[PDB]
């Protein structure tokens, strides 16, 4: 075997051994100690492992800076490539980059765990462009996902390189004479003959090709071998696909392979060139040739716009997405119905041909022969009367899959509209590319008009059909997609003929992106406040620098001992059977297996979670799929979970119950009926004017924290201390749980959280699954173990938000007062209690939202079913009854042919009211929200303006709304609103806060510093949080319910008081010292400088029996207006602006309260429109990951976003006048989703219907899918019974 | 401790100012994040002072765990601590001494 | 002294803000702290010794 | 102290102890040193950032 050679931040990496199937992320991480990269998917969706590559271009004489995601890199790629990383770029202990100053001040990062990646994106751009566009600037995250900030402070800091949250002014200028230069030891290689090389892996063989003649040679030898450019197909069927190729032969390298050339027929490109490569080529082409020759380039690169980010497209090759021929490639279409050129070859022999629908002729396979390979491709020129149109369409814009995707083509005789040649190739409706051919051969000779229209879009629904047990459902979506994409073309080519309707001219637009508008508005702290206090004040996040600087410490960021060995578990494949058997003979094989552990080898008990409902270990019985059986211990993660997939569990199906449905039909449920009623729903619906009755459906979400579930576990070896390193918001119940399994006392076990990289609830109580496991085998084998679950895993496993199920019934008047209203509703809640319960209970405490109801009654019903069990996310419930309450209230607008926002503001609650729970409404501010947000969005001359562009425009229609919220603030359990902290003041001054609070992103320890600054009077600087840890600050409720700030701010509070009265009398005899001085005086007076600081949250204690006492110690408000644009065609939408005014009394630091207004609001907008999770009917999840989930992205977020914290209403309940700001604005995402619903009224007036006060069902989430079929067309209509009663 | 059996001899104090048997007592370690500045252990003064800040310590638990112990007398320790607990009442205390 | 153990310390940098962890082998954990933190340059309260 | 187990990237540390009971350090090579397998550093008193 060859030696590997790169570089990796300059320094010069020799790797003597190197492994075909390593991967740069791992060698990042696990040989070189640079943890900054990080680990978010694994399948090259969330760019968190972004990195830079720079190499010298032989064929362009030049070095070429692209970014990559180091998950699907294989180190066998790079010999002789430069490896850039966060790292390389700055840090806190020398300096930081440009890049790095900014996100972090610009408040861009919270959690911080996708800060290096999108550092590493934006870098990038900036060595390839120094003073990019805007545009530049967003189209460079397309790869990049975060969870926390809602992207705005992301775009809106990096834009600078094109009273303040923060001040460009101070941001030191970018100076690229600065940058470190290209390793010159890899200039000189430059002059270096290339040579094949060999590498030998554990599995694998890989041989880097350097000469054509030498690949082909290979091939003649090795038909078999896989060839490798990118990866980025290969590495997920190796990764995911249990695929294991034995040779790989890498062309990267050939010179023929990489070259293009400008030919009378079109432009060339070498099957090895990367598809940024190709899409600079054609950009430049486009913009030199006649536009009646770029037609086909046009069309690729429009699919390249939607064509994963940039670190796949500058990796990914063209050979590689032909030959991989899947079935939603998005180039195939457009390469078979431009008929591209396709040069194929062999040793010895060379052919070029047309790509054809011939070309595929059964699933994942080509015509090429196992001895061949693709060299080069001809991308043709389009010629006169020849028109190309190219669409895609998803469940989300930037990179996702295609649900349907085509390429279209026509040549017409001469200078007429008779038609020639037609072809329509789509993606996404068949196991393979195909061509409509039946269809289009009818319309030769045939000319483009409405005849033609029609007998092709019914050719279409008859030749495209679709079983209804077809792979990837949306039966109907999709049918209806492919007529949409057709009429699209058709009208598109009417207007390149040309007279065309002007309503129907947008339906031929491509999208555009309009230009970004944001405005942040806060209240300035008071004139005289000194500068060192700093409450009010935007301050950044504290971490913020070590977190875009990769130097900030996550859970698997943490060393290993040498000792430490991996864990991976082993979890049921069924949803409800028996175990009858576990076969480990296999899994015994792999290299560096120590054992599988189940429920045997518990030492305690095997009896875990918040109910005592759950096993640490399957028993007998496996209750859903994903249910943890057992776990392998290996010395690699890749052997544990070699080993882990070969474990043989035999089972034997039992009966399962899966829907709510299922659920209700069974009488499934745990506990029995919650319920909340107030006045006399008889007498109330008795005097209603109008009765509505309906059912309405939530989907769930997958909380999608950028850092996965991780545990750390090490045993001691003494009296059964265990001290773990967890990602966890619960550390009282982690060190419980694990003792309980144990059977050792609590005071036994230690559990440490520096800081998650995300948990949004997801982490309250689901993370002891991964906990308790890992301590088991820390407990058994006596070694250090980790455990850190791969996002698939995590998102089988783990749980999240609660499906909801309502069935409601609305009494009015005509003038759309509400006077009776009953909901029942059902959430589906796994295989077990957990939190269900208080997350219903917070469901009916919110299912008024604003609104005042004389007559109510709502109930709720636990369904318990065979699916991992749903726990706490973000809104705890409120956002489901929130999102119901919201949805008749809509509709009582449209049956009373009311404006919307007249019957809300005539509904709405008024200062004093009672809510259906009894309690009292003091400082209800949503009123000057509401009229606040009303006048600053100019709700009104926008509503005007949407009529008209409804009325202009017939393919595309917008929606305005404005709606409000009010979230109750406490632990719906009375007794887990306590906290506590530790404060030490050393002898220096220098002072170490501890409190039972941990940082997930939200800026807490942050907050908790200024709050003891301000208190104790001394700079910032002289204190100082570490962790939260278990033996500092005991029996801590989990960091939840948004009162983190509220509660151990007063405990921080109060140990500060104690602090200042011990040293009083030295500051009285010496009232001109420093405060070094009192410190130093009161340590040798023998004077403690230690105290505890507690704090409970007074009089609380609400009843559902007796629908009396205080639930929530106040309430947090807030109001959002938003307008998008749909296209009726495909069921794309745009959120064109948002404006949202929230309340959160007088802000500890608005900076990150407006991160968490944009933050929530932005986890809000996914759940309602973009997030989606797929189950097969025998309850198997089928959406693993960031490729099918799709979650908000860059380009996801209203392009104008206002965000605005209500000034002069100070909170006397809460630490310094603040209020809770953690979950209360997430439900203001639906907004969206009911300007959506306008938008969709106006589609089916314009072609459904003409009932105006029609009530049509929209369910959770109004995605792409629901969005078009809502828009019931005569296309949804073409996508019979003997007899029917008169 | 560095032989002389200090953290034995605090066990057995915390054991008989809480009146608790010494089995449900612990101690695991000295760290600068749990009590600071701290004379160095010397002097042969550690059980005499140490011994006085534990006693203290344990005696703020007494009282916060008093109102429980009346309510219920024929409980048990573990009874009294739950119940302190959902009450929110502070578990967690320090303690301290100057000769 | 002739202790049957003789000195000994384990030092972890954590590698943010100065942070660093020792495991040391004294009956001084406060002067142990301050004199690292001394040398060091940075505050007391970076500085954890167990 | 030295039971704790070693982090896998953990290094080992030997001190560079004077001969002399009282003398001026008038040079110090390490060019030896740096030759002997698995050696790191040599450090002295201007390493010391505080
Ligand atoms: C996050 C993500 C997003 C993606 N988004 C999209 C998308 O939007 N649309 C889409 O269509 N695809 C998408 N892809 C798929 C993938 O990136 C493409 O199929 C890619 O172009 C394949 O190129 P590669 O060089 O990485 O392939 P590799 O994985 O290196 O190779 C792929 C296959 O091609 C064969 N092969 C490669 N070169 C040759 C040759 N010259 N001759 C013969 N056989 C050859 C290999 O043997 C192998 O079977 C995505 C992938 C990821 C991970
Ligand atoms: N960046 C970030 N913000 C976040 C979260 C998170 O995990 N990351 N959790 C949310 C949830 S579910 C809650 S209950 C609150 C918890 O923290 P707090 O009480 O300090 O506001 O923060 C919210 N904001
Ligand atoms: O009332 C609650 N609200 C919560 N939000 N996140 C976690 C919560 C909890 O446990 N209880
Ligand atoms: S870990 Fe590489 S793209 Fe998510
Ligand atoms: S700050 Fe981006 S995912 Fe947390
Ligand atoms: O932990 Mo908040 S849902
Ligand atoms: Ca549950």
């Amino acid at each position: 075997a060859d030696e590997l050679v790169f570089f990796v931040n300059g320094k010069k990496v020799v790797e003597k051994n190197a492994d075909p199937e390593t991967t740069l992320l791992a060698y990042l991480r696990r040989k070189l100690g640079l943890r900054g990269t990080k680990l978010g998917c694994g399948e090259g969706g969330c760019g968190a492992c972004t990195v830079m590559l720079s190499k010298y271009d032989r064929l362009q004489d030049k070095i070429i800076h692209f970014s990559a995601n180091a998950c699907l890199a294989p180190i066998c790629t790079l010999h002789h490539v430069a490896v850039t990383t966060v790292e390389g770029i700055g840090s806190t202990k020398t300096r930081l980059h440009p890049v790095q100053e900014r996100i972090a001040k610009s408040h861009g990062s919270q959690c911080g765990f996708c800060t290096p990646g999108i550092v590493m994106s934006m870098y990038t751009l900036l060595r390839n462009q120094p003073e990019p566009t805007v545009e530049e600037i967003e189209d460079a995250f397309q790869g990049n996902l975060c969870r926390c900030t809602g992207y705005r402070p992301i775009l809106q800091g990096f834009r600078t390189f094109a009273p303040s949250l923060f001040n460009p002014e101070e941001f030191m200028p970018l100076d690229p004479t600065q940058e470190p230069i290209f390793p010159p030891e890899l200039l000189r290689l430059k002059d270096v003959p290339p040579k094949q090389l060999r590498f030998e892996g554990e599995r694998v063989t890989w041989i880097q090709a350097s000469t054509l003649k030498e690949l082909l040679d290979l091939k003649a030898q090795h038909p078999e071998a896989k060839l490798v450019v990118g990866n980025t197909e290969i590495g997920i069927e190796m990764k995911f696909k249990n695929q294991l190729f034995p040779m790989i032969i890498c062309p990267a390298w050939i010179p023929e392979l990489n070259a293009v050339e400008h030919g009378p027929e079109g432009i060339s490109f070498g099957a090895a060139c990367a598809l940024s490569s190709v899409e600079k080529t054609l950009l430049e082409a486009v913009a030199k040739l006649p536009t009646q020759k770029t037609e086909v380039f046009r069309g690729v690169l429009e699919q390249l716009r939607w064509f994963a980010g940039k670190q796949v497209k500058s990796v990914a090759s063209l050979g590689g997405n032909i030959i991989t021929a899947s079935p939603i490639s998005d180039l195939n279409p457009v390469f078979m119905a431009s008929g591209t050129k396709l040069t194929i070859v062999s040793r010895g022999t060379r052919r070029t041909v047309p790509m054809d629908h011939t070309f595929f002729p059964s699933y994942r396979k080509t015509l090429l022969g196992p001895e061949e390979i693709l060299l080069s491709i001809e991308i043709p020129y389009s010629r006169e009367d020849e028109f190309f149109s190219a669409f895609k369409q998803a469940s989300r814009r930037e990179d996702d899959i295609a649900k349907v995707t085509c390429g279209m083509r026509v040549l017409f005789q001469p200078g007429s509209m008779q038609v020639k040649e037609l072809a329509l190739c789509y993606g996404g409706m068949a196991d393979r590319t195909i061509s409509a051919l039946k269809t289009t051969q009818k319309q030769l000779s045939k000319f483009w008009n409405e005849k033609l229209l029609q007998d092709v879009c019914a050719g279409l629904a008859e030749e495209l059909s679709l079983s209804p047990d077809a792979p990837g459902g949306m039966i109907e979506f999709r049918r209806t997609l492919t007529l949409s994409f057709f009429f699209k073309f058709y009208l598109t080519v009417l207007k390149k003929l040309g007279k065309l309707d002007p309503t129907y001219t947008s339906a031929t637009l491509l999208f555009q992106k309009h230009p970004p508008a944001n405005i942040q508005l806060f209240q300035e702290v008071p004139n005289g406040q000194s500068k060192e206090d700093t409450v009010g004040r935007p301050l950044p996040h504290l971490a913020a620098a070590m977190q875009a600087s990769g130097e900030a410490v996550y859970c698997d960021d943490i060393p290993r001992y040498e000792n430490e060995l991996f864990l991976r578990l082993v979890t049921s494949t069924r949803a409800h059977a028996k175990i009858k058997s576990i076969d480990v003979s296999e899994a015994q094989k792999v290299p560096g297996f120590v054992c599988f552990l189940s429920a045997d080898d518990i030492p305690g008990s095997n009896e875990t979670g918040l109910f005592n409902d759950e096993t640490v270990f399957a028993k007998d019985t496996v209750t859903c799929v994903g249910h943890i059986i057992g776990a392998v211990v290996a010395d690699t993660p890749e052997h544990a979970e070699r080993a882990a997939h070969v474990v043989k569990v035999t089972y034997e199906d039992l009966p399962a119950i899966i829907t709510i449905e299922d659920a209700i039909k069974n009488n499934s449920f745990y506990g029995s009926e919650l319920k909340i009623e107030k006045g006399d729903l008889k007498k109330g619906f008795s005097e209603a004017d109008n009765v509505v009755s309906g059912e309405l459906y939530i989907g769930g979400q997958d909380h999608f924290y950028l850092e996965t579930h991780c545990t750390i576990a090490i045993p001691k070896g003494e009296e059964g201390e265990m001290e773990l390193f967890v990602s966890t918001q619960n550390a009282m119940k982690t060190q419980s749980f694990v003792a309980k399994m144990l059977g050792v006392p609590v005071n036994r076990i230690l559990v440490r959280v520096k800081r998650m990289g995300g948990g949004f609830g997801g982490k309250e109580t689901r993370s002891t699954l991964v906990s308790v496991a890992v301590a088991l085998a820390a407990y058994k084998t006596g070694h250090p173990v980790r455990c850190m679950l791969d996002r698939n895993e995590d998102m089988l496993i783990t749980g999240g938000r609660h499906p909801f199920l309502a069935r409601y019934k609305v009494g009015f008047m005509k003038t759309g007062t509400i006077v009776a209203l009953e909901v029942d509703h059902y959430s589906n809640a796994g295989n077990s209690r957990d939190l269900s319960h208080s997350i219903m209970e917070r469901a009916l405490f919110h299912m008024d939202n604003c609104y005042k109801i004389p007559n109510i009654r709502g109930t709720g019903r636990l369904c318990k079913t065979n699916l991992s069990s749903n726990t706490a996310f973000r809104g705890f419930g409120g956002p489901q009854a929130l999102f119901i309450a919201e949805n008749w209230m809509s509709e009582v607008a449209v049956t009373c042919g009311l404006p919307a926002e007249e019957v809300r503001w005539k509904n709405m609650y008024k200062e004093g009211d009672l809510t259906h729970f009894n309690q009292r409404l003091e400082g209800f501010s949503v009123p000057r929200c509401w009229d606040e947000c009303l006048k600053s969005s100019q709700y009104y001359a926008r509503k005007s303006e949407v009529d008209k562009f409804n009325k202009e425009n017939c393919w595309k229609k917008r929606g305005l709304c404005i709606i409000p919220t009010k979230f109750g603030i406490s632990f719906t359990v009375p007794f887990l609103n306590q906290a506590g902290a530790l404060i030490h003041v050393y002898t220096d001054g220098s002072v170490l806060v501890s409190h039972g609070g941990t940082e997930m992103g939200q800026g807490l320890h942050t907050k908790m510093v200024q709050v003891a600054s301000k208190a104790l009077k001394i700079p910032i600087s002289k204190i100082y949080i570490s962790e939260t840890s278990t033996n500092t600050v005991p029996n801590s409720s989990p960091t939840a319910a948004s009162v983190s700030t509220d509660i151990y701010g007063q405990a921080v509070y109060e140990a500060c008081q104690t602090i200042l009265k011990r040293l009083e009398p030295f500051k009285k005899k010496n009232p001109d010292g420093s405060w070094e001085d009192w410190v130093m005086a009161a340590y040798q007076d023998r004077v403690s400088l230690s105290t505890t600081g507690f704090y409970r949250t007074p009089n609380l204690g609400y009843s559902f029996e007796t629908n009396s006492g205080n639930a929530f110690h106040y309430f947090t408000y807030g109001v959002a207006c938003s307008e998008v644009e749909i296209d009726c065609l495909t069921g794309d939408h745009k959120n064109l602006r948002t404006d949202i005014v929230m309340d959160v009394g007088s802000s500890l630091n608005p900076a990150i309260d407006i991160g968490q207004v944009e933050g929530a609001f932005v986890q809000g907008l996914g759940l309602f429109t973009l997030e989606e999770l797929h189950y097969s009917p025998e309850g198997s999840l089928h959406t693993r990951g960031p490729s099918t989930y799709k979650i908000p992205a860059f380009g996801s977020i209203p392009t104008e976003f206002r965000v605005s914290l209500l000034r002069d209403c100070p909170n006397k309940k809460a630490i310094y006048a603040s209020k809770a700001v953690g979950e209360p604005p997430l439900f203001l995402g639906a907004s969206v989703f009911f300007a959506i619903k306008d938008a969709i009224r106006a589609a089916r007036a314009q072609h459904t219907n003409n009932n105006t006060k029609e009530l049509f069902r929209l369910d959770s989430p109004a995605t792409p899918e629901k969005i078009r079929n809502a828009c019931v067309d005569k296309f949804t209509t073409l996508c019979k019974p003997w007899s029917l009663r008169v």
